[PDB]
C-alpha cells in the first residue's frame, strides 16, 4: 500500500467509477477547492492534480482504461478520440468548469479554464491516452502586467498589414496578443470593429472585456473550423476589422495572411522564430524559388511590425519578456524593397532593426540598467536573442 | 570436425532432435534465457545461436533445415502468411512472450519474458528464406547498486532543473542507466518529483512495478505514438512535466528544444552518441553555426547539470562492466566555462575540468584495474578514451 | 539519407561497411559533404570525421602481364587523424586536409604506383596515370 498524497474533500464523495461527466466536473471542482493548477488523468493511477507543484489525488483507487476513454471524450472536443490518436493527430483543446455553488463573478458567474493535452502513452502493452489539463488565465492581462508600453502597442496596430510576434512556443506570444487585443477594444485605437481570432486551443476569452467600438469572435480551429485555411477563407466572408490568424507556419498560412492583409485588414500572426531577421528568412523559405520573389515582395509590403520575444528569468527568480521589434514604415519597407538583391532582405532586416528598431542588445541593456536581469542574462540576450 | 560456434552446456532440457513444436522451441528459448541471452538468432543455415555475454553461442552442432525455421517463423510471427508477406515486401516485426513456469515476481503472478521478433528476408544457397531475430526486451529497471551506480552519484544526476546527459555508443547502456535513475527517482526522496515523461525509441523499460509516493510516469513510443521527437517534446511542453526523458540530442533542433525544456522549470534527461564528455560538448557545439555558436555555447553550459559517458569494457572474469566517466556541472564549473575568453576552448576546458573535478575515464580504469575486474590492457584502452 | 543512416548505424555502435563512387579519399570526403546543405554542413562534417574509421579508394590498372591489378589508396582514421581533422577552424578545408593527411599518413595513389612499379608489376605510363589519381 504505497500511494500519492490524497486530499481532504470539500463537498463530494469520490465516484465508485467515473461514468457521468458531472462526476468528472465535480472532481475538477474538488481539485479547485485545493487551488489545484494541473490535472493528470492516466490509466495506472488515480486522477491526480498538482497542488503547489506536488502531485495529489482524491482517492487511492486507480482508473480503468474505460474511464480514461470516457474522460478523454469529455475533455476533448471530438468523439472517439483514440482513432485520432492513432492517426498521429496532436490533440490540444480547451475545457471549462463553472463553479457549482453560486460562486459568481463581479458580474453573474464564475468559470475555470483549462488547456487540455491528450497524448498517446504506452501502458502494459497497450496504447492509451494521458490527459493533462492546465488551468490557464481566463481574461487577457493588462499591458502593465506583461510589460508593454501603450505607445509601443499603438505602434503595432496599423489599419492594414501584418503584425507578427515571433518567439519560442514557451514565450507567451498568445499572452502578448491577447493583451494587445483587450487593449485594442478597451481603448481608442486605429483598429476597431469586428475582430476575429482563430485559435487552435483558445486560451484567453474576451467575454468580460467591455468595448466602446468593437466586437470580438473567437473560433477554435480543430474543433469549430477543421483547418486554419478554412477559418481564414471564411474570415473574409465575414466583415472583419482584425483577424488574429494562426502561426505563419507553411506557405498556405502565409498566403492567407497576404490575402487578409491585402483586403485591408490588420492581421495578427505568430511566428516560431527567435528574432525578426530569422522570422523574415523563415517565412521566405516557405516558398519555392519560382514564386519566392513575388512572395518576398508581398511579405515586405504587407508586414507592418515584427516582434520577437523571449521569456528570460530575472534577478528576482521570476521571468519577464524581453522584446525585440521593428516597425515597418513606408520608408523602412521601401528601403527593404529597393535592394540590388532581394535574397538579402533577411540580412537587411537585421541591419534595419539595429538602425531603426529595438534590437535584443538594446533591450538587454535597458533591462540590465534597471536591474531587472542579472548580467549573464543580458549577455545572453545580446549574443543572439 | 568443422569450425563451430560455441555451445554452453544445457539447463533443464535435452536438445530436440528436430524442432517439432513451439513448446520444444520455447524450452530452447528459456534454456537460452538461463544463459542470459541479449538476443537469439534463427537462420536455416546454422544452429540456433544466441548472444550470451555479447558473443555467439549455440547449444548443438545440429543445424536447422528450412522447414524448422518455417515453423519457428510461424510461431514467432503468429502469421501463416509470413513468407507470403515476405514476398509482399511488408516488414514483419512483432512480439513473442515466453513464461518460465517456476520463476515468479516479488508480487505478480506468472513470470513473462518478452522478445521483439523481426523476420527479415535473407538469401542463401540460391533462394530467399527468412531470418528470425528475437531481441530480449528488458524486464524492469535495475537497482542502482545492481548497475554499478552509487545513490550519491545519481543524487548528483537528479537536479531541480537543467540537462543531465548520458553519452555512449550503444543504446542499451543508456536506456539501462536512465531507467535505473528514473526508478530511483520514483522510489526515493529526490529533488525531481512529480510528472515524468519519457520519449523512448523502443520503450525498453517499463515502470508498471515501481512504487512511487509522489510521481507518475508516462511513456510514449518512438515512431508510432509520436511521429517525431520534435512533436513529442513540443507536446511535452503541454503536459506539465516534472522530468522529461527527451531521448537523444542529435540535430540543432533537438538540442535547442532541450534548451527550451530546461529553461522552463524541469529536468531533462538526454542521451548523446559520443565517446566522452568533452566529445559530447564538441559534438553539440558542432550543430550550431559560427554566428549562433556563442549563444549556443552559453545555453549549453548554463543548462547542463551533469554529463556521463559510459562504455562497456570486458572484465578479466568474462563479463561486461560499464565504465563511467562523468562531470557534475556545479556552479563553479559553469562559471569557469563562462569565464573563458575564446569560448571555442570549451571542449578542451571541459576535458580539463573532468580531470580536475569529475570522474575521468583514466580514474575509472585505475579503480577498475586496482580491483580484480579488468586487465591492464583493457584498462589501457579505457584510459585512452 | 543514406549517409545519415550510415552515421546512425555507426554511432549506434556498429561497424558499417560502405561503398562510395569517388575516385580517391579526398573525393570521398568532398562528395559526402556535398550532400548536406550549408546550414547543416558543419554538423555533417563533424559526424563524417567522427564516424569514419578508414577510407579505401581502388582502381584497376594493367599489369606488365596484361592482367589487371587493384591499386589502392587508403587512409586509416586514427583518433589522432580525426582530432586533426576536427580542429581545422574552417571545414571547407576538411577534404583538402584529408588529402594532405592521406599523403602524410596514408597510402596515396602515388605511393601505390611507386610500389607496383618497383615490383615491376606496372609500367611507367600507367604508374604515372595512377599517381595522378
Amino acid at each position: 500500500l504505497h500511494l500519492p498524497i490524497l486530499e481532504f474533500k470539500t463537498e463530494y464523495r469520490y465516484p465508485s467509477t467515473f461514468e457521468h461527466e458531472a462526476q468528472f466536473k465535480d472532481t475538477v471542482l474538488e481539485f479547485l477547492a485545493h487551488e489545484a493548477s494541473d490535472i493528470i488523468i492516466k490509466q495506472g493511477v488515480a486522477i491526480s492534480a498538482k497542488v503547489k507543484g506536488t502531485l495529489c489525488t482524491l482517492s487511492t483507487r486507480t482508473l480503468n482504461f474505460n474511464e480514461i476513454e470516457r474522460i478523454a471524450l469529455w475533455a476533448s472536443g471530438s468523439s472517439s478520440v483514440l482513432t485520432e490518436l492513432a492517426s498521429k493527430k496532436l490533440i490540444n483543446t480547451r475545457y471549462e468548469v463553472f463553479h457549482p455553488t453560486k460562486l459568481t463573478t463581479g458580474g453573474q458567474k464564475q468559470r475555470f479554464g483549462y488547456r487540455v493535452n491528450i497524448s498517446p502513452v504506452y501502458i502494459q502493452g497497450k496504447t492509451t491516452a494521458e490527459i493533462v489539463m492546465r488551468s490557464i488565465p481566463l481574461d487577457p492581462l493588462p499591458l502593465a502586467d506583461i510589460g508593454l508600453s501603450p505607445e509601443l502597442v499603438n505602434q503595432m496596430c496599423p489599419d492594414n498589414g501584418i503584425v507578427m510576434v515571433a518567439g519560442k512556443t514557451s514565450s507567451g506570444k498568445s499572452t502578448t496578443f491577447s493583451s494587445i487585443i483587450r487593449y485594442i477594444m478597451e481603448n481608442d485605437t486605429p483598429i476597431k470593429g469586428h475582430l476575429l481570432t482563430h485559435e487552435d486551443p483558445i486560451e484567453f476569452v474576451y467575454d468580460n472585456i467591455k468595448s466602446a467600438h468593437s466586437i470580438i469572435a473567437q473560433s477554435q480551429i480543430p474543433e469549430q473550423f477543421s483547418s486554419f485555411a478554412i477559418a481564414n477563407q471564411e474570415a473574409l466572408r465575414r466583415t472583419p476589422n482584425l483577424i488574429m490568424i494562426g502561426e505563419l507556419r507553411d506557405k498556405q498560412s502565409i498566403e492567407s495572411a497576404f490575402e487578409a492583409a491585402n483586403t485591408g485588414h490588420p492581421v495578427f500572426a505568430t511566428v516560431h522564430s527567435q528574432n525578426c531577421s530569422a522570422v523574415m528568412r523563415r517565412l521566405i523559405s516557405r516558398f519555392d524559388e519560382s514564386v519566392r520573389g513575388a512572395a518576398i515582395y508581398d511579405l515586405v509590403e504587407t508586414t507592418r511590425f515584427i516582434m520577437a520575444q523571449t521569456l528570460v528569468r530575472k534577478t528576482d527568480g521570476n521571468l519577464v519578456a524581453a522584446r525585440e521589434y521593428l516597425n515597418f514604415t513606408t520608408d523602412i519597407r521601401e528601403q527593404l524593397l529597393s535592394l540590388s538583391d532581394m535574397g538579402k532582405v533577411a540580412s537587411e532586416v537585421r541591419r534595419l532593426v539595429d538602425e531603426f528598431g529595438h534590437p535584443f542588445s538594446l533591450e538587454a541593456e535597458r533591462l540590465h540598467s534597471d536591474g531587472i536581469i542579472d548580467g549573464h542574462v543580458a549577455k545572453r540576450l545580446s549574443m543572439m536573442s
